[PDB]
């Protein structure tokens, strides 16, 4: 008999729809339509011109390396960068296809179908997505300006073991969230306390805005002598999120699960990828990570003084103090779905705030992007948000 | 306390032959048969040095900007043009390794029944185990799958889906004849079954024409229960991590919607690159390669010709990379990896290439890397590490 794809799948076709979220990302990006959706990184900061040198060197002086099947732990020199960066020996670094394959390894290797696993509410889509096709069950915590709410979590770390906790300490997406110094040490000893497995996503590691960048879960932990924290890193928003090319840092123990996991994954990172973006950082990194944090730092400081002139104060949105996001939350009772199509109107968009919500919420908040605007485009995009958002109060 | 905390896929991933007994197979001086590396000669070295740096300073805020999931529009319409179907049918993944990936996560939940031949592809074997599957297999052989052992199954069992590779197969090297494959559809549209067929090896046949595939029999019957997967991985170059996968749309999107939890998108750079690199003369191209291995196995032939003893057997592939090897019944294939080392040479033991275990008197040869020499240094060492096994 005739076939029907249906249900010719099995179960983790329908843990990872994903239609309204694409639905609603699609809408946007139309004719004159300045948008706040999505987070796509600076364009302006990608290193065209060297990124094109580099590759030619490296496929002309070594394209019998570049183009052949490599090891599935990483290109050998930028796992020796990448250590040297962090701090810790070259086999404790695994590079991935970015922290979205690292993410859906670590839900390979940690998730059964039922199995409790802990982050925040709302959280990243990536982490979302890629532990959904595992079919977990989802504990959550709300997060606010000071990180997770630690007590919160104390009560559910009680209750139940999670299989491990997703946490995005340094800017958290989708609230631009910052997890201040005392936080972070006592998230530790609540995780030392019970053994607890805890995945560390720093995407965003190099987009303070202050003066320094606030020690990580990995740093404090192993600081310490404990080994249970995985650390994510990522190339996506600093050099080129294109490429492709990120890492996963953890205890040998677990790394060997992760290798093994990519290796089925896709054998291996590209190579060209990785010897590329190594020949990027091998030569004036500092400079570069200076020259980012000065680009969002500008584009935050303009979303924030065109926020204050156009948005009313009866709805509340983040001061982000590094990253690219900002939170923003309408008064209790109103819907962002609602205001969403009153923005489209005004030829401006956003994401409403329900698809970073693991067990759903939100309906209230949304999320803004300013990495990719103009300090014109800010603005005028702030002008027209407020202006319909201003038409949705009544 | 980590043992303790990971979960049921932590156990169906266990890496064994892969990343463990590898580095014994590349001390000092060691001809390696072992490893199937595409032929590094085939290689673009110079043309894709240009291309890239062309892609980078003329188009290069699309090439680091990320990219949505199906893949750089020209690479898909030039796919959809040399396999014979549209742009919308096909998707791009990181290399078919992935597809590989999407379609156990798509298809399969713990004990889920798979078919696969009885060896077939480790990566296969991998990308699926993760799942919890149950694994039936069927004996393969230089014709095939064997469709009587097969309609066997098709009787009692029924399963998510069927994963062949009609061209070539790995590790066997078997070719699938017009026939059988016309009888392998007639089996699964009877009973509206799924197949993945794997076609890495499309364009590497020794002969002069490349036989319909599955997807092509199938797409002419009017059936859609076909999901033909392709690689760029063995004519063009495996470590750009490029391939695709062609399928029903509704069978595509769910991969399209599992390949975003995986790695977003593939690297648009290395699609854009490939895609440059083929949108001129790609059927030289594959001459080329076809020659190469060609000409290869020739060589790979005569040298066990020469020095393999008449007690053991290995296949003649027409087609492909790989050359198949079985000792009598009883002798190990691993403990000859012993005496092969003292030798100086190195295979893969056939173990890892069972699905559901056995065949441990039999063992994979690649040639592709090795050239003229090597083929006939090693399998004169290798010729001779079978004489000290068959020396009792
Ligand atoms: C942008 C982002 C990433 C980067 O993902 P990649 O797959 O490395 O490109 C990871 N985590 C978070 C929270 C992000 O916002
Ligand atoms: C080489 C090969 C592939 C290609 O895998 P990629 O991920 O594209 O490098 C697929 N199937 C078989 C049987 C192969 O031998």
């Amino acid at each position: 008999k005739p076939l029907s794809w249906s249900e010719a799948f099995g179960k983790g076709a329908g843990r990872i729809q994903a239609s309204t979220i694409r639905e609603l990302l699609k809408l946007t990006q139309r004719p004159g339509i300045l948008s706040f959706a999505g987070g796509l990184p600076a364009p302006e900061l990608f290193p065209k011109e060297e990124a094109a040198e580099a590759a030619a060197r490296i496929l002309r002086e070594k394209g019998e390396v570049a183009l052949q099947y490599s090891p599935t732990e990483g290109y050998a020199p930028l796992r020796a960068f990448v250590a040297e960066w962090i701090g810790v020996r070259p086999e404790e670094v695994l590079i991935t296809t970015g922290s979205q394959q690292a993410l859906d390894l670590v839900g390979k290797v940690f998730l059964d179908e039922g199995s409790p696993v802990l982050l925040e509410a709302p959280s990243y889509m990536g982490a979302i997505q890629a532990f959904r096709l595992q079919g977990p069950r989802f504990l959550t915590v709300p997060a606010g300006e000071e990180g997770p709410d630690l007590d919160a979590l104390e009560e559910v770390l009680k209750r139940e073991r999670p299989r491990f906790l997703y946490l995005i300490p340094s800017f958290q997406n989708p609230t631009g969230g910052l997890t201040p110094l005392p936080a972070r040490k006592r998230l530790l000893q609540m995780v030392m306390e019970r053994g607890l497995v805890v995945v560390e996503d720093d995407a965003y590691r190099e987009l303070y805005f202050g003066e320094a960048r606030l020690p990580s879960l990995f740093e404090l932990a192993r600081e310490a002598g404990y080994p249970g924290v995985i650390y994510l890193g990522s190339f996506s928003k600093v050099l080129s999120p294109g490429l492709r090319v990120a890492f996963a840092v953890a205890h040998p123990e677990a790394l060997q699960k992760l290798v093994q996991a990519k290796q089925g994954a896709d054998l291996h990172t590209p190579m060209l990828n990785q010897m590329l973006v190594h020949e990027l950082l091998k030569e004036g990194f500092s400079e570069r990570l200076e020259r980012v944090r000065r680009v969002y730092r500008e584009k935050a400081q303009a979303m924030l003084h065109a926020l204050d002139r156009e948005v009313p104060k009866e709805v509340r949105y983040t001061r982000p103090k590094g990253g690219m996001f900002v939170w923003m939350e309408l008064p209790k009772g109103l819907s962002a779905e609602g205001l969403f199509r009153r923005a489209l109107e005004e030829n401006v968009a956003f994401v409403p705030g329900g698809p970073f919500f693991a067990n759903g919420g939100g309906e209230n908040t949304l999320r803004l992007s300013y990495a990719t605007l103009d300090r014109e485009g800010i603005a005028e995009g702030v002008r027209r948000l407020g202006r319909a958002l201003k038409g949705l109060l009544a």
